[PDB]
């Protein structure tokens, strides 16, 4: 298994924002140095591209972080899904990918914080 990622989803509707709080991971599964991008699926622009700091020497990273989208409608929630990866920083070598999870944005509810304990998959 490559590890077990905690984290929270927030649709903020009146202000059309989604804040995707990443709060930690477990049993992260290559040492490393990781850190989660975001990505909106439907999305293509860097825009739908967020991600937190790195974090050292931990397989049992705490990032604690919110990471906010703008922009969010109804119509988003519908129709996309948040993909999560978690991945190792190697410092002027190749940054490695350790797992990922998807959440369809239709599974949360309006001014509602969702919270998720989520074991990684690969690509």
């Amino acid at each position: 298994a490559l590890g077990t990622l905690d984290f929270s989803l927030l649709y903020d509707q009146e202000n059309n924002a989604l804040h995707c709080t990443i709060s930690k991971a477990k049993g992260l599964k290559p040492l490393a140095d990781p850190y989660v991008k975001l990505h909106l699926l439907p999305g293509a622009s860097k825009a739908n591209k967020l991600r937190t700091k790195t974090l050292r020497n931990t397989l049992n990273p705490s990032w604690n972080e919110t990471l906010t989208y703008y922009g969010i409608t109804d119509e988003d929630m519908i129709r996309k899904t948040l993909r999560i990866s978690v991945c190792d920083e190697d410092k002027f070598r190749h940054n490695e990918f350790i797992g990922e999870t998807r959440v369809p944005l239709k599974k949360l509810k309006p001014n509602h914080t969702k919270t998720f304990s989520i074991c990684l998959e690969k690509q």
